[PDB]
């Protein structure tokens, strides 16, 4: 049975970095998603915590961006507008990485 | 620093749990475990990703709380203007009752 | 009084064998989940991989999956790290692991 | 191709064997076992009603070698304590003890 619950503002996904790898706000990676495959994901933060232990986080696999894909301003806006209009920030982040660069 | 909190391409995506001799139909909310920490959440469908093995509690809705209409309705809204179905439904709840 | 729990004198690195499914590729330094026991699985780190098992190569189950397409150790550290366990008799897993947390920034 | 995976098992690292019916040992003593063809010499570290593995799906003890345990209840309780404190493989810490206590 599949059940929703009341999960926190963005909903996002951990995984562990690396020994040696780095990355920042608003940088594209590449990162496994279920059990074989790979897909692209942008850093919303990087702290030094997971609600798992690290030791259970798939790591990065490669970092895209050496710098921010987005500006700083712009940045600070698609977060705001995500959280305040109560859209996932993935969404709005790939949505609007086209706009934003077309 | 050690882990990265990263933004996907917008997958509803829910958390599956085990329910013998308990039944729940969608609309129901249902208190079962959360993390190495429980806590209420809504049935969103009832045969999984992990193995039916290695997180199971309670039916604590007979009937769904919600309408069939207001149902159809929360889960349109939720795809149709992307919020996500847990937000919605959750806040939903109280004005609707 | 059924089981009885032997300590044996093993060598080094007492590790776990489990076979490579197919299509799947780990390197040493590389976290993997496989199964242990009955019921469930659990997170080990790749020390090694050969075409050496001292076990009937079908006795053996395979790695569920790879979380680490690359090492999660630095080539040194990880030298550092086996010759720490074996040199101060400690176990490579318990090194391994326990170090994960100190080293990850 | 097979991978040598190292585990974080816990505290004492211990083999388990099925103590043929009518055969019984204590702990502290020493027992001749299966390991892979041949056989060997290990150390009981204690005896439980059950293990990590099916019940009946474990090899048997071949025999014991000592009808009195080879260390001291104290020496034992150090050791094992020692084992677990200072993170040594049980087995390890045991036989290097022998040879120095005796």
């Amino acid at each position: 049975a599949h059940v929703a619950l009341p999960v926190p503002l963005p909903r996002t996904f951990d995984y562990l970095l690396p020994e040696g790898m780095t990355v920042k706000a608003g940088c594209r990676v590449r990162v496994p998603f279920g059990k074989q495959q790979e897909r692209i994901g942008i850093v919303v933060s990087v702290s030094d915590a997971s609600e798992l232990p690290l030791n259970e986080l798939k790591a990065v696999v490669e970092v895209l961006d050496s710098e921010p894909v987005f500006t700083h301003s712009v940045w600070r806006l698609l977060l705001w507008a995500a959280d305040y209009y109560h859209h996932p920030i993935g969404d709005v982040l790939f949505h609007a990485l086209p706009i934003l660069l077309r």
